[PDB]
């Protein structure tokens, strides 16, 4: 495969974030790959795809950066439910801390 070949540390490099993700679950893969990759991740995909989606550790302060803040907000409640369950987190902090985490994590995990 070759979904990542330049990102300093894509979802597959960051051992911390890449690790918690190695424990993907059928249900989790259902929502994560259904919207993130818009595809029914299988075995070699859900594994590589998740670790290699697009490039979480990208750049912020850009038109898209703010964009995520919104979509990740509504998802903050739902997405974190499943995502947080397996996204290097333990479900904690307040709403403002959850979304703020998507801009500091989904926009720059590491």
């Amino acid at each position: 495969f070759t979904i990542a070949q330049g990102k300093g540390q894509k979802l597959c490099e960051i051992e911390r974030i890449h690790f918690f993700l190695s424990k993907k679950k059928t249900d989790e893969l259902r929502n994560l790959h259904k919207l993130l990759y818009n595809r029914p991740g299988t075995v070699s995909s859900l594994k590589k795809n998740v670790g290699q989606f697009s490039g979480f550790p990208f750049e912020k302060g850009s038109v898209q950066y703010k964009k995520k803040e919104e979509m990740l907000k509504k998802f903050r409640n739902a997405m974190l439910k499943s995502i947080c369950e397996v996204l290097d987190l333990e479900r904690s902090g307040v709403n403002s801390e959850l979304v703020k985490r998507i801009l500091n994590f989904l926009m720059h995990p590491k």
